[PDB]
C-alpha cells in the first residue's frame, strides 16, 4: 500500500525538503544534526508515501574515495528512516532494493555507516567492510577508528572488502 | 525547437547512455577519454534534443572539496557538448542556465574546467575564473594543480565566496579537474 518515488534533490520543493527534515528529526529521536541533513542533500532520494504522507526515506549521494590507491566512485547511503509506526513492515527493505538499483546503475561501490540497522542491510546483500578506514583531518588522512566495523559495502565488478578506504572531506561525521 | 530534459544517471535509458557517449566522442574531436566519460556518470544530466535526437548535454556531478580549511559541497560541471552543426544557436547557454539552477538548489558552489570555446560562454552566465590556489591528491597527499590554475571557473548563487581562497578537490582517475 506504499508508493515509492525516486527524486533528485534538485527536483524537490522547499516543503518537500522540509518534510524530509521533519521525518528525519522525528525518526532518529535527536540523533540527527544539521550536518547530517547537509549530507542528505545533493543526490538521489528514494521516498515512501502513504497517500500523500512521506513515511520513509533514503538518500544516495556520490562520493569520490580511494580504495587503497585506486580511485573509486561511491554511492554513499544517507538518512535512512521510516516513521516509527510504519516500521517492521518491509518499507526499509523496499527502500534498500531501490537503493541497490541506483548504485548498480551509477557507481562502483555502495557504502554506508550502520547502527540496529545492520541486519536489514545484510538481508539485501550488504557486508561489513573489513579493511581500514581513513578520513581527512586538516588536509591529512587519519584512521577512522570509531567507524571500523560499522561501515558496510555493496557491489553488484568485484571490490576487495579487505582493502583500505579513504573517504572525501565533509563537515560533521565523515562517515 | 529544442527540448531540454534533466535526468539523473540512474534515470537514463540505456539508449540515452550510448547516444551520450557517441555525442561526446564526436563533439570533442578526440580529447575526451574513458576517464572523462566515467567522470560524467553519477550525477544530473541536462540533455537537449531535436525531436528524438540528442544534440546537447552537460552533467553536474557532486564533489566534496575543501575551501581553505572549510568543507564545501560542489556541483562540478562535466562533459559539456553540443553537436557541431547545432552550435552557436544558444543551446550551450540554455544548458548552463539549467546547470546554474541545479547547482543553486543543491550545492554551495559551482566549479568547472573551461577551454577556449567555453570561457566566454560561462562568463556570460555569471561564472568567474578561480583566482586562488588549486590542489589535488597525489599518493594521498595534496599537491598544487598548476596546470589547471586560470582554467577553473566558479559560480555562486548568492555570490559570497572568496574566489582567492584555496580549493582542494576530491580524488578520481584521469584529470582531477
Ligand atoms: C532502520 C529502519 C529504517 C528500518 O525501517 P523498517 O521499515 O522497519 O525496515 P524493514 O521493516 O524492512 O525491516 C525491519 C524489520 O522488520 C522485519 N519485518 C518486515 N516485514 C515484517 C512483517 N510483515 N512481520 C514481521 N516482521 C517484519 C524485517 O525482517 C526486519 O527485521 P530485522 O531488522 O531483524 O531484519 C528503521 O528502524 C528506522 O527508521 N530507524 C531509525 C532511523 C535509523 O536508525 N536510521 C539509520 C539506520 S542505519
Ligand atoms: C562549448 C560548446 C558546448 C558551446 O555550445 P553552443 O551551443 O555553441 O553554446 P552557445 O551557442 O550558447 O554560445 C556559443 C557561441 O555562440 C554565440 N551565440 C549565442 N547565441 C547566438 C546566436 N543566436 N547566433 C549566433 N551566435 C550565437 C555565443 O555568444 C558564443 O559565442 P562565444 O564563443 O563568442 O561565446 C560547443 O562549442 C562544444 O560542444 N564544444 C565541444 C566540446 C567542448 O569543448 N565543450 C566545452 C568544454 S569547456
Ligand atoms: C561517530 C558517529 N559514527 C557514525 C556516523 C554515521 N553518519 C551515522 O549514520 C547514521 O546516523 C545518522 C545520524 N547521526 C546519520 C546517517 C545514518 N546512517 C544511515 C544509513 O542512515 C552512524 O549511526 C554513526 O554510528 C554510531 O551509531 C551506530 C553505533 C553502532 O552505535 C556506533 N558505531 C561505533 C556509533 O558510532
Ligand atoms: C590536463 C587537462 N586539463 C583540463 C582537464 C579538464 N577535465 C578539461 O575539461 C573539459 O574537457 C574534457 C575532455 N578532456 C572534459 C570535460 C570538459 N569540461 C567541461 C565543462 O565540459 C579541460 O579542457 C582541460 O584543459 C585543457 O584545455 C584547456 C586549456 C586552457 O587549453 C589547457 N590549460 C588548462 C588544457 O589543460
Amino acid at each position: 500500500g506504499i508508493e515509492y518515488r525516486s527524486l533528485h534533490t534538485s527536483q524537490l520543493t522547499l516543503s518537500e525538503k522540509e518534510a524530509l527534515y521533519d521525518l528525519l528529526i522525528e525518526g532518529f529521536e535527536g540523533d540527527f544534526s544539521h550536518d547530517d541533513f547537509a549530507h542528505t542533500l545533493g543526490g538521489m532520494h528514494v521516498m515512501a508515501f502513504d497517500q500523500q504522507k512521506l513515511v520513509g526515506h533514503v538518500a544516495i549521494i556520490q562520493r569520490h574515495m580511494a580504495l587503497d590507491n585506486t580511485p573509486i566512485s561511491v554511492g554513499y547511503v544517507e538518512a535512512m528512516v521510516v516513521e516509527q509506526s510504519y516500521r517492521r513492515q518491509g518499507i526499509g527493505r523496499q527502500l534498500m532494493l531501490q537503493t541497490n538499483k541506483i548504485i548498480a546503475s551509477c557507481y562502483q561501490l555502495g557504502l554506508l555507516s550502520a547502527s540496529d540497522g545492520q541486519k536489514l542491510y545484510h538481508s539485501v546483500g550488504w557486508q561489513i567492510w573489513k579493511g581500514k578506514l581513513f578520513e581527512l583531518k586538516q588536509g591529512s588522512y587519519i584512521r577512522s577508528i570509531e567507524e571500523e566495523g560499522g561501515v558496510m559495502g555493496w557491489k553488484a565488478g568485484e571490490v576487495d572488502f579487505t582493502a583500505s578506504l579513504y573517504c572525501d572531506f565533509r563537515g560533521g561525521d565523515q562517515w
